[PDB]
């Protein structure tokens, strides 16, 4: 019923996914992002906590709750801008260690809650890059908003998705939910940067393919398939085939790069215990690539082939 | 306080490990393999269901119980021969669908139960190779008994052609409910993954169970075999085992990336490929779970009995 991709990791879901949905819905209601039974029932039809349950298939308790809550908040925040600077600047302001969320919009109170939970156990090294990545994702909403008012090239679109999209924050989140911070000496290596970049783009473009009908029905031009078609004057099948080749190349690059990590850690003198943190984050990336694919394929959010 | 190896997969334990131990101990008692509270308390100190819980970190219910029970039965069966043809031939006889376990030794009644549960949902093709692998593991106990009553090369051959890993590799497919597609099972790539999983786990266990086996006088350990053959020191032989472990790990992770393109060349449908990828994940979990469990278990006290 949907485009199928060869993602070479098993399908996995956290065993506590069902209870996780109940807890996540209760959070969305407590934060004022879901109001009323009708909206809750519509929201649950998306399996909205199941994307976190697939990414974070062994997390428990508050770690699992955080992972699930991030995605639900994203749907509410993302869909808010399908409908600015003052608003987004308030979201960014919630990253400040001394931020006071009192009186802010519910989306920004919820973000403050997420960030406090996400950042508290992580190092200053992680927090610096996590603040940068959050800021880039949040402030980007102004670039999508201008495209809509005043279509990008293939190259520009790809740059905007991977430099300023939601994957840079989600990659940082993997380290938090798995409680596995990537050692700073290996984080900046070409190998780990390639793994981060390929995870980012694979997930972006798998989502573009599998959410295409929804975005077309809404008139959202921000989709690689539509961008390719406009730039190249190509058919729908041609552009889908181009996206497919790109997805396959990123998957291949990921799985060809991972085997280099143990020897790289040896050259950098990384203690074995710290290597296991890296290997755990890389497993989190595998689970993210596969979980994104399985969730985008199954979710009613993408019916086109509102709870707010 | 143990030899450490760089196994490039995360440490994972099934969330239901605690309850799985209770269910597994109850099975061992129901089968007559653990008798009395003292024996149970000694057995639990080994974390005996935790090896299944690490290998099968997402299994639930009866799949998890089977995974855990196999390892517990192995300890009981293995330790039985630290204490033969008539006996092992009865175990082998329990593989036949027509077998009647009534009146057999508790170890063979328990094996019959394991095999019924293990084989019931699997294809006839899987069952044929699983019967072969079980038969080779079981009948080998006669060669370990003969040696008690080998070269490095002979030892490695005996440990990987007729040891406990060939049955455990088949078990991965059962517990994960992911049979390796027939056209890819025989490829050099998949055979290399199976072989490297087999040898890595065997030799990581040899290194980490060395002190136990030395204390019992058991010669069946690569470190001891190397020392005898080469007249080398303990550190030399441990360093040799270390290099071998590292080489097998490297071969495993260098080989896995070949699988998607191989499946493409063989025309394997995508759903069947995911079965292969699941079994390979099971191999990763087995390599790492073996390491983490051998490193933590009281069974290996002798660094730096319930029957
Ligand atoms: C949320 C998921 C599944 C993954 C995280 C990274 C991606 C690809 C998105 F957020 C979805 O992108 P987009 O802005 O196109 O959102 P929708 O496709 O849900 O409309
Ligand atoms: C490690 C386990 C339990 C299973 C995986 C396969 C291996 C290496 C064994 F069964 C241990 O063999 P061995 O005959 O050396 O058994 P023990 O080391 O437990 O005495
Ligand atoms: C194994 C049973 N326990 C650990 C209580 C399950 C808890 C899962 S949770 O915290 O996500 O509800
Ligand atoms: C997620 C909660 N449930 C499904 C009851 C866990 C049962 C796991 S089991 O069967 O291994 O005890
Ligand atoms: C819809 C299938 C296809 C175009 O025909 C795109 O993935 C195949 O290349
Ligand atoms: C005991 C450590 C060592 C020997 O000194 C064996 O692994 C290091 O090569
Ligand atoms: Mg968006
Ligand atoms: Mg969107
Ligand atoms: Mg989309
Ligand atoms: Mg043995
Ligand atoms: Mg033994
Ligand atoms: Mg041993």
């Amino acid at each position: 019923g949907h485009e199928e991709f060869d993602i070479p990791f098993p399908s996995r879901v956290n065993p506590f996914h069902a209870r996780a949905e109940d807890r996540h819905v209760a959070w969305m209601r407590a934060m004022g992002l879901i109001t009323g039974d009708a909206a809750e029932a519509t929201y649950r039809r998306w399996s909205p906590a199941k994307v976190g349950a697939r990414w974070f298939y062994l997390a428990q308790g508050e770690d699992l709750d955080l992972g699930c809550d991030i995605f639900g908040w994203f749907f509410a925040y993302d869909d808010h801008f399908d409908g600015t600077a003052a608003f987004v600047n308030r979201t960014v302001a919630m990253l400040d260690p001394r931020a006071d969320p009192t009186g802010e919009h519910p989306l920004n109170i919820a973000f403050h809650d997420l960030w406090q939970r996400e950042s508290a156990p992580m190092s200053p090294l992680w927090q610096r890059r996590a603040v940068d990545h959050w800021t880039q994702y949040l402030t980007a909403h102004i670039t999508e908003a201008t495209n809509r008012t005043r279509s990008p090239t293939i190259a520009d679109y790809l740059e905007l998705r991977h430099r300023t999209g939601f994957m840079p924050p989600l990659l940082d989140l993997i380290e938090r939910v798995w409680r596995a911070e990537i050692p700073a000496p290996v984080y900046t290596t070409p190998e780990v940067q390639t793994l981060l970049h390929t995870t980012n783009q694979n997930i972006n473009i798998v989502n573009d393919v599998l959410s295409l009908e929804k975005e077309e029905a809404h008139g959202d031009p921000h989709n690689l398939v539509l961008v390719i078609q406009h730039e190249r004057q190509s058919t729908r099948q041609q552009a889908l085939a181009t996206a497919r080749r790109m997805i396959d190349e990123w998957t291949d690059t990921f799985i060809r790069t991972e085997p280099r990590l143990p020897a790289l850690c040896g050259r950098l003198g990384i203690p074995l215990a710290d290597r296991t943190s890296l290997y755990t984050a890389v497993e989190g990336m595998r689970a993210a690539i596969r979980g994104n694919y399985d969730w985008c394929a199954e979710t009613n959010r993408y019916v086109h082939r509102t709870p707010w």
